[PDB]
């Protein structure tokens, strides 16, 4: 998994309040 896609789904938990699953 690259960071870029780590740090997307960092921003959707992080910005767009959706929890990482």
């Amino acid at each position: 998994k690259k960071p870029l896609g780590k740090m997307a789904d960092w921003f959707r938990q992080t910005l767009l309040k959706k929890p990482k699953k």
